[PDB]
C-alpha cells in the first residue's frame, strides 16, 4: 500500500501526513508532494515517529517520483477560504492546481484511487473526471470527493445534543459538499427523540454551515484544518481497510447512476478497485424529500463548472 | 481528566492538540490557550471531531481559565531553532515565557503535572522548578522535562538500521534532552548485533542531532513540530494512563536523587501523583559510563542557567 499526499505541507497536508504516518498499516509507504520548499523537511520530521511506514518528501515542479507506484492520492493541494472570499475566489485558484496534478495521477499512477480534499469539492471532482477521461483512463469507480468532514460534524452535532456517544452514532450524508447540497439524513438518527421539526432543520443547518463557525472563530487565520486532516485520514484508511478485502461503507461524492446529478454523495460500498456497489440512500422524510429536489440545481450547477472548464 | 495545553496555536500546539483530542479517553476535556488570536477557532476546528472530549481555546494574557481544574500541562509555548539561531537566543526568548506560565500554574492549578516541551527542556525545567518554590508549592513529582522525541528517534534509527519492528524496540535514553546530554542505552537494545563500536558511535551521534536533520531539511521552515506533537502525546497519554492507577514506565527529565545533576533524565515509575519511583539505569557499558561523565558538566551548567535566572 503506497499513499501520496499533494498539497502535504499545508495545514490539512501537515496533519493528515502525521495520522497517516501514525495509522497507515505496518508495511505501507507514505509519499509528501508540494511546491512549498520545506516538504522533504515535513517528511523529515515525520520519518523520526516509529512506525513501520516509509515517508519521504519532494518538492518542485514535478509529482511523478511521489506518485510512482501510488495506490490511493489524496489532494489537499490549493487555497482555503479567508474572510471576504467567495467559492468563485477557490474555484479560479483551485481549478488549475486539480488539472495540472490530475494530469500527473494520469501519468504516473492512472490505476489509484483519487480523493480530492480541494474545494469546492463539487466542481473539482468534475475537473479530474474530465481530465482523466481526455488520458483516457477514467475509472468511476476509482474517483471521491472526499465529504467525510460532513459525516465528523454530523455525528459530532448529533452526540451534543441528544447526550449520546460521538463514535457510535451513524448519520448518512448526502448530495454535495457544499452550504444547501449537504443532506445529512437526520431522519435515520437512532436513539433521538426530536423536540419538533425545528430542531431537524437547526441541526440541518448547522451541519451545513459548520466551515463558516472555524474560518469565523480563527478570523482570517484560515479554515478548518484539524478536523479536515482527521476527515481525510478517516476516508483513507477506509480505503487501505477496502484494498485488504474488507466490506468497507463510506459517504463520499461519486459519479454514479445519475438518478439526481451526475455526480453525488451517497453510501458506497468499497471493493479491492474502488466502488464496488452504490447503495440506497434508504428511507427520505417529507422534510428530507423537499430539501433534496431543492438544492439539485445548485449541484448541477457546480458539476457544470467543472465540465466546462475542461470541454468548454 | 483535564489536559491544558499552553501554547496550542503552534506547530507543536495544534498537532498536540489534535492527536489528544483523538485519543484522551472518553469524559476528558482538553483546553487549549495561546497569546495568538486563532486559539478559540483552532478550539473550534478541533470541537467538529466526534469524540467525547470537551475542547474549549483561549487567546489574550490570562491562562487563568484554561488552567481552571486541568490534571496535566503540557507547554509547547516558545520560539523554535531557526537556522542561524543558538541554545543561547532559545534561553532568552523562552526563559520569560515559561516564568510567567508557571507562575500562573502555581496560582490556578498547583496539584497538576507539568510537562515542559518548550526548549532548552535543560534549563526552562529548572526555571520552573524556582517558580514554583517560589510560591511554595513545588512538588518535584509532577515536574517533568519531556524527553519523549529522544525515545521516539532512538526507537526509529534502531529498527531502520537493523531491520526490526519499530513499534516494539524499547530503549532508555538518560541525561538531558540536548546534543552532548542525550545518552541512549544502545547497550541494552536486544536482537541486535552491533557491526562494532563505531555503529554505537555512529547511532548515538545520530539520536543525539537528529533535531538538526529536520531543522536542516526544512531549511528555516522551521523544527521538528509533527514527531514532537506525537511525542508530547505518548507521554500526556502516559500520565493520564497512570492517573487510572496504571504501572507506567517513561523516561523524563526528573528532580530526582541527584546522584549526577538535580535534573537528570531517568526511567520513572508513575502513579497517581506523578513519579511513585525514581528506577534504576541498569547496567552500562564502558562507552555508556565515560558519555555519561563526560557530559555531566555541560547538564549541570544548563540547570544552573535556569536556577540563576530565577534566583541569581
Ligand atoms: N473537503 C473539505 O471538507 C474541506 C474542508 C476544509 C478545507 N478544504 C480545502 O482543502 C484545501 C487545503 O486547505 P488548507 O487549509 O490545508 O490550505 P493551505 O494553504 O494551508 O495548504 C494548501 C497547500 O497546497 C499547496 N499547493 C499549492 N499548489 C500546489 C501544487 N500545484 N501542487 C502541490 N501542492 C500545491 C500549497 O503550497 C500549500 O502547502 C483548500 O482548498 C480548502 O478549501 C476542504
Ligand atoms: N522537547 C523537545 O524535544 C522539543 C522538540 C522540538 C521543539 N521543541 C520546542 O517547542 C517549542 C514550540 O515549538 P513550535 O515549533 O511549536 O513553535 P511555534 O512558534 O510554532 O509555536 C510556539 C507557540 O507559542 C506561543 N506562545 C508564545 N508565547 C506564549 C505565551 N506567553 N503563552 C502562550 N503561548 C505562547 C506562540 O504564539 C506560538 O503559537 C519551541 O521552544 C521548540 O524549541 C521542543
Amino acid at each position: 500500500m503506497k499513499v501520496a499526499v499533494l498539497g502535504a505541507a499545508g495545514g490539512i497536508g501537515q496533519a493528515l501526513a502525521l495520522l497517516l504516518k501514525l495509522q497507515l498499516p505496518a508495511g505501507s509507504s507514505l509519499s509528501l508532494y508540494d511546491v512549498a520548499p520545506v516538504t522533504p523537511g515535513v517528511a523529515k520530521d515525520l520519518s523520526h515517529i516509529p512506525t513501520d511506514v516509509v515517508v519521504e518528501g519532494f518538492a518542485g515542479t514535478d509529482p511523478s517520483e511521489a506518485l510512482k507506484g501510488a495506490d490511493i492520492v489524496l489532494i489537499s493541494a490549493g487555497v482555503a477560504r479567508k474572510p471576504g472570499m467567495t467559492r468563485a475566489d477557490l474555484f479560479g485558484v483551485n481549478a488549475g492546481i486539480i488539472r495540472s496534478l490530475t494530469e500527473k495521477v494520469a501519468e504516473q499512477c492512472p490505476k489509484a484511487c483519487v480523493g480530492i480534499i480541494t474545494n469546492p469539492v463539487n466542481a473539482m471532482v468534475a475537473i479530474a473526471a474530465e481530465v482523466l477521461k481526455k488520458a483516457g483512463v477514467y475509472d468511476k469507480r476509482k474517483l471521491f470527493g472526499i465529504t467525510t468532514l460532513d459525516i465528523l460534524r454530523a455525528e459530532t452535532f448529533i452526540a451534543e445534543l441528544k447526550g449520546l456517544d460521538p463514535t457510535r452514532v451513524t448519520i448518512p450524508v448526502i448530495g454535495g459538499h457544499s452550504g444547501v447540497t449537504i443532506l445529512p439524513l437526520l431522519s435515520q438518527v437512532q436513539n433521538v427523540e426530536w423536540s419538533s421539526e425545528e430542531e431537524i432543520i437547526a441541526l440541518t443547518h448547522r451541519i451545513q454551515n459548520a466551515g463558516t463557525e472555524v474560518v469565523e472563530a480563527k478570523a482570517g487565520g484560515g479554515s478548518a484544518t484539524l478536523s479536515m486532516a482527521q476527515a481525510a485520514a478517516r476516508f483513507a484508511l477506509a480505503l487501505v481497510k477496502a484494498s485488504q478485502g474488507a466490506k468497507v461503507v463510506e459517504c463520499a461524492y461519486v459519479e454514479g447512476d445519475g438518478k439526481y446529478a451526475r455526480f453525488f454523495a451517497q453510501p458506497v460500498r468499497l471493493g479491492t478497485e474502488g466502488v464496488e456497489e452504490y447503495l440506497t440512500l434508504g428511507k427520505l422524510s417529507a422534510f428530507e424529500e423537499k430539501a433534496l429536489n431543492a438544492m439539485l440545481e445548485t449541484l448541477q450547477g457546480d458539476i457544470k463548472s467543472g465540465e466546462d472548464f475542461i470541454n468548454g
